[PDB]
């Protein structure tokens, strides 16, 4: 509901090789079992290695290579895990505006491939936001 | 992906109470296991009652009554089965414009409760394209 989490413009690096301005997306940390906030505490502060979770996200631009290298990978049978690094987009502004990674986001080759609709599920196995941001501006 | 769904302007009846109009919907056939092609074959042919599957839909109006309904029921700890019935917006148009019927569909009560975001989500467990129009 809204235990929900999205930010805006952010890149998704393979092992180290930027791959995809991906827009806007919005994640969702799965609230399951014996866990009373998963999310409150992993913004602000130490816990479980959790903060799985589902989503969705649009991109911005595709690199035909990226297409290619995707396809070679669904060629193999087989979903890579990438790691997304956006800007939070927190309107509450509760501190003010840092950065989103999504530890093992991972959508499905093919549904890749086929980007040449635009939002694109994909399911992180982690959430973070670690630094803030453009300190002092 | 593509083994999509969704239609125009619809209603959803609770055992014959007309309950929310709600909106633009927009349902997904899900596709699971030793079945080719579920969706294909039930808009056009008898087959398993399955067409489960999961989806989405934001609501256009809500009254009071239902909300409070809805309150009544989540107080029970239980999710009602509403069936959602309205006008398929396939712009293919392969044939023209039929109905198109969730049934089973299914939100968390609180969920709508807190109607007073708009995309409210839903698990149908069958769908259906009936009639023309």
């Amino acid at each position: 509901a809204q235990n929900t989490i999205s930010g805006k413009e952010g890149r998704l690096f393979l092992d180290g090789e930027e791959m995809a301005h991906i827009k806007t997306f919005e994640a969702n940390v799965e609230k399951n079992k014996s866990e009373v906030n998963i999310m409150g505490r992993r913004m602000t502060g130490h816990k479980t290695t959790g903060a799985n979770g589902t989503g969705t996200a649009t991109f911005y631009k595709v690199t035909s290579k990226f297409v290619l290298l995707m396809m070679d990978y669904v060629k193999k049978g087989s979903d890579p895990y990438f790691t997304l690094q956006a800007v939070l987009d927190d309107q509450s502004s509760g501190r003010g505006t840092e950065r989103v990674t999504l530890y093992d986001v991972n959508f499905d080759s093919a549904k890749i491939a086929s980007l040449d609709e635009e939002e694109v599920p994909f399911t992180f196995e982690d959430f973070d936001v670690p630094e803030k941001l453009s300190d002092t501006f």
